[PDB]
């Protein structure tokens, strides 16, 4: 069985980068829409007995991309692929992970069920919003971390990183920032709202680094940056693995006081970078390519949790 | 257990009509989008131990409506509804029912699987494109027919209906037109392409009635009407249960020679009727309401196959 | 994993031919009946870690053959075969594919479910009655076509095939005859009943070729041939992939006006050819052997759709 | 929900008796064969929201009856019956319950899986060959015992029953005969082969009563009776819940030395009683009717294990 | 269908209290061990057609209690109970909800799968460690909150509760304490370690109230109380819904500086209260009884989230 | 894929022996308990793409061992092992294989379901209490026999084995002793209770050999030995594949009249052999190692049924 890399419509640049780092060409697939807005998927090459990897991120027009992904998975499954893996850098509906005193659907579980019934045997994703989403599946799920690439960017871009601070925008981000701080050996502050917020950890004359999993409307990071500047921090950085940047996000970032908003390219950012000069992008295509290659060859994937390939 | 009728965003008028004919109010549900194009569903009333019916048609923005439908089904299922029924007047991806020498997905089967895994116990649909789609499910599926309402419209709108002709636009429509002709006791012609088409059945000075399950781009009915006028038919009618009317459909119908294009309101048509004066709408909300009420009360549903309620 | 070919009792000649074209011996299996009409299956050789193919056609005593097939599949599955494929040249209950205004079971879906629960991982079949039956399974199904062999027979047996006609006995056979006509570049007529039938397409002094998927009682092809001779066609041919030939079929064919009734050997025909001199048999064992070999080696199976091996 | 009793073709007399004892008419169902030996099932009445019980015994042409039963179950399930129960007085393939050093299928497990996937929610059966077959299902299975009716027959037919003996034909029948002996307060002998057999338990001048679950070829009971007459027993009785009586059974019983071979009517015996004057039949239709009625009303079914209704 | 309440061995007092508040007697069940440490479960009364609720908490000898619970669920399911609900006040293995850079099992998902395959249709639990565990099931899960009873205890036991503080022992407890503070309208502090910890929120001369979901070894609450006394708080309270109190917990609490450690009786505490004078118990049996009664009657269960019954 | 052998806590000696005979080291796994009696499992090496075999016997603290086994299976399954096999020398809850007129759970079926849902693809076990337990699974189950090793021990330890007797303690053990006798060509006696028991088969001055599948409380073998000494047998032997030896077993064996109680090491016996001088142990680790190696290499496993490796 050989590796076949297929791209959805959501993130073609990421898929091309991944295929480049594996020494492959993207698989021949036509993904369009009929006139009635129905997804049309045609696998243009035989995938019989192959190790198929479909790259599709939960971004853009989310329901359309998810439908395309499910249809591609099912097409490869009934075309007798030996194994079908969904490479989903940003997991759709990941924030619908709990009910919490509401008659709300756990939409992430529904997405996991639909991926399972489409025929996915393996999920590769990056920085799941909640790790418990791994339990929503009955198939193996590899949850990669952008932390190696984030630390690399911090070291090569913040000259004052030995005295800097790693700040979480909310309580739920504590573990990630603590890990980052430990690997950098730096002090780590915290922030949480009460319309007011409290920041704990000395930041005066010290660079603050907000680290968080995603920014959708950027209310969280903007409030955090406001408070960080209240406490007299010199410069403020925001680092995110998923730059959804929906709605008022670009205007808020433009009107905010960040020195940089760094995001990983799990979501295409070219358009967002057009209208916001302070957005920078970390390439994580090497981590995804390495994970695909290690799952194919049966090598350890947890090695990546601590090493940049 | 009491009937609860919930509407999706796709066809709110149809749901309101159905709820009216059942003497009910639509269930309290909020269906919106987050900023990142993610479906948000909130059931505003308890459905515990109730007989929930969700009305949503595979029209408009199809993937968005299907995702909303699945999310609503799952929300009602994990909110402890006794039974959840998906009322899907136009089944999405119904035309993806077969592979036919292509590495194509059978998307209709995938939709059936997703409806099953969301937790639907019953499907009510109208004029499935292929009856074999009933076999795609492991739950009961009630496939209603618009034929009663179609015959009623023909009798009350075509004064020459005793001498008229019932014509199929393609080979695959033969059974429906034969049934219509038998119930009307009329001659039935046929049409099939060869860029040329052949029409069999005397139509000169006789009204032709094209009857078909759906019109998406209206190429089929337009070519059929062209040939019918070649054979000297006096007036031409098109009757359809699903008026998708996507892409060039409205321009083609406006430039065509139909005396009327009649469709059933399984899909909202107000916007299409705005730009096409020859589209008429048959109400089928009574058939849907009667089917919902008969499934709830345990009465025979196959009774509707031959009787207008 | 090596190929293991096992034969059921239904079609031993076809299985022997397939094993010959693969350079193999039929697997050692004892398939008998106990005194109480219960199927006894004993695999006489280890199938552990092997690629098992069971050849059994939905013919003869259909329920007995289907039970034998399911029992063999389950026996090979719990004997730790790596993969079990059911090679079913004529699919049993394929005509029970829809409900259609009746409280009828979709027996084809039930057969698919039973094949899945017995443990089949792959289905190879020839000319399914409805392509939507592929959607009845959640495993891959390869639906081979007899069209290559049919065209070969037509070219090597009908000297007037460049001016001939390809006729469908009913509406539902349109696609197959159109494909045959296109590959032969000939005119294609059509036939459908109204006790009367209408034939469209010039056939005078031209050979008519009825092409259809199966003949059970041969009422369809006999009525079609009657009408074709009404329209003054010189000679009439019937070509079928499945020659069930049950009940009054042999008498009807003997009393009919066919120049030949050609069938493919998906069903044993020796006994039927004994009592009907006009039945000819096309060997399709090469297509089945090639499909088995290509699924085993991971080569493209859709290649066969257009090429005789 | 009301009780609906449907009969298969296998045992129409038993179904009529059961329906009589419930004060019902048999449900309107047409069960025939097409010309190609395919089972045709048509439910002639609505079963929507009803409590359907299908009576079909694993006798006669076993695969045909099992296919008819599965098709009826599936038909009632997709016709929206509230609950479908398979009343299977003699379970087909029950003797294929284990592998035992052979590459043999556990056909009973396959039958259980097929009954589950057809949609059966409940199984009612009588004197399963192995009680572990109850574990083959994931649905509830009620395994009734003929012991009450057997004791009633013994008391009303063997005037010497207080001094009689209850003998098992093999080792595997020990539990049943011990229970019978305990409820009668009699001595219980045993028999097992070594071509020779040994009988333990004084039987001279005492009536021996062979008790066993089934007689297929009657080799077991005939050898047991031979040995019992070797040990000087006065008269020999055989009592069985399932009289399959296949192959040489009738000749063996006619040439044997039984005073009576008593069987319960889980299998039709009219034809067998025609050619064997020593076969008597115990009616167990009251136990089946009582079990159906108690499962419908939610009353205790285990009550029947000790009481004749 | 009537309510049947069955008790496991884990928490018999809680089950008796629940049955008292429902006006019922505990169902007749024998739960013992064979000599080989195997769980023996015998339902002593018919549960056919009943609404069975099994009360068993993930406490004590956890694997033994979980096995007993699964065996009871399966026993009631194959005894034809209409519906089986597992009332699990403390969910076993709830802390194994994620992998987090380790080759660790998500044991909570495994427990959910085993509960589903045993046949549970409904789960009632109290204060799940992670709300995402609700997504581990495909059946409805009601996750009750002890917050109403906790607020009642605070108001009736801390006379200074209008000026008090609600403190979280770690970051992951933020939401619960914020909700408690909002319903009390009090300031809410926070605590998190760095061997050092930082407390944010003025506590001098103010009572601190640690609120957390569980205390296993009481390291978390003991460190939090140490820091709270470092910041000069007058008195310190710990409130917990699950008092596991394993290992060194009792010694730590005895050597700590709590004014009270309040726990809810989801776990039996009589033995722990024997050796620790500062443990108090909040009865939550009324919430569990009300939830059972509301699920049985189809009334709203989410009503309890805000109201003490 | 390479063989990985993992040991549970139940039988570490057996796992080490098996790993020795395969030329491997035991896989690196930490299996402990948290303070709250919760199983903690950590796979210390990557199992990605490997053939994992977990050795764990249903002995000792049975529920704890079973939970550890399920947790290990699930851990290896979601760690992307190619195939996971549970090597279960003594199957837990195997004696709960039937209901038999009681509202008892079929706990063996529940254990099979839990093993399946944890993700086991293959079961290797030795001398299942009932062979029908193989039907409780839908995955392949290899049921090895200790008979080869038992015959080897008998021949090398009982000098009078050509004139000896093979005795079954109950009726249900008949098949095993008959097979042993046939392979030894010896007379075979039988024993069954009536507080009295009857022994059939001449044993005077002849060594009796009780052969049975397990001894839990040793009541069965002790009563059998008492009767055998009543019939004047010279010496009495008991041979068992599973020496559970729970409760009063050791005292009964010490007070009994066995010349030897031989057991196979499917359960650790060091502690039991400490307090009972007449217990001897047959090593069966070679059979288990050979079965593991043959399933890995795809060689015939049924070969072992008749040959000592
Ligand atoms: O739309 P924005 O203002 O950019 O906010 C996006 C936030 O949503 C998520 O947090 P969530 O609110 O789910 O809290 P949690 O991380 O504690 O679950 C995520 O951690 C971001 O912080
Ligand atoms: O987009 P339009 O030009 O309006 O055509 C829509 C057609 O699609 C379907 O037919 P299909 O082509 O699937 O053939 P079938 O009905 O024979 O399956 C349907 O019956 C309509 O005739
Ligand atoms: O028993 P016979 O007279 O030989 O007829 C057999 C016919 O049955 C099938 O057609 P069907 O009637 O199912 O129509 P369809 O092909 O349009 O579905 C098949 O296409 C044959 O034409
Ligand atoms: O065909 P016949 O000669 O009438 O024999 C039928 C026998 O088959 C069954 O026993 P089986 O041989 O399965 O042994 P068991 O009851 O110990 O499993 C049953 O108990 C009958 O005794
Ligand atoms: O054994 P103890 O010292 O009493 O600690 C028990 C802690 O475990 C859980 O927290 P966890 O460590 O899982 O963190 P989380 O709540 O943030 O997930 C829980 O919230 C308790 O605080
Ligand atoms: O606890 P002990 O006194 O050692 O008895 C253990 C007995 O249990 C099993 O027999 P069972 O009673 O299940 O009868 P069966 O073998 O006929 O099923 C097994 O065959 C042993 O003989
Ligand atoms: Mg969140
Ligand atoms: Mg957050
Ligand atoms: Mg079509
Ligand atoms: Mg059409
Ligand atoms: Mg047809
Ligand atoms: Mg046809
Ligand atoms: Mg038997
Ligand atoms: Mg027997
Ligand atoms: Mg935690
Ligand atoms: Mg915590
Ligand atoms: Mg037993
Ligand atoms: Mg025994």
């Amino acid at each position: 069985p050989n590796i076949k890399i297929f791209s959805g419509s959501s993130h073609q640049d990421l898929s091309q980068k991944i295929a480049d780092r594996l020494g492959l060409e993207l698989g021949k697939v036509v993904t369009k829409k009929f006139s009635n807005q129905e997804t049309c998927v045609e696998i243009g090459e035989s995938v019989r007995g192959e190790d198929v990897y479909i790259v599709q991120s939960g971004c853009g027009e989310i329901n359309d991309n998810l439908m395309e992904l499910l249809i591609m998975i099912n097409a490869c499954k009934i075309a007798s692929a030996s194994r079908v893996t969904a490479v989903i850098p940003c997991f759709p509906y990941a924030r619908q992970d709990k009910k919490d005193k509401s008659r709300a659907p756990i939409s992430a579980k529904l997405v996991a069920n639909m991926l399972s019934v489409a025929g996915a045997d393996h999920i590769i994703t990056m920085d799941l919003h909640a790790s418990q989403i791994q339990g929503f599946f009955d198939i193996p799920v590899d949850n990669l971390y952008a932390e190696p690439a984030v630390l690399k960017w911090i070291r090569e871009n913040i000259s004052e990183w030995r005295n800097c601070t790693i700040v979480s925008p909310d309580a739920g981000g504590a573990k990630r920032v603590t890990s980052i701080a430990d690997r950098l050996n730096v002090d780590f502050a915290l922030i949480h709202k009460e319309d007011r917020m409290v920041l704990v950890g000395d930041v005066k004359d010290r660079v603050a680094i907000l680290v968080d999993d995603m920014a959708d409307t950027c209310g969280t990071i903007c409030h955090a940056a406001d408070k960080l500047l209240s406490a007299g921090a010199t410069r403020v950085y925001a680092i995110l693995t998923h730059g959804i940047f929906s709605g008022p996000a670009i205007s808020r970032i433009n009107n905010a006081c960040f020195e940089a908003v760094v995001v990983t390219n799990t979501i295409p950012q070219e358009d967002k970078m057009k209208h916001c000069s302070k957005i920078q992008v970390i390439d994580i295509s090497m981590i995804l390519a390495e994970a695909i290659r290690r799952t194919h060859n049966g090598e350890s994937v947890s090695y990546l949790f601590s090493h940049v390939p």
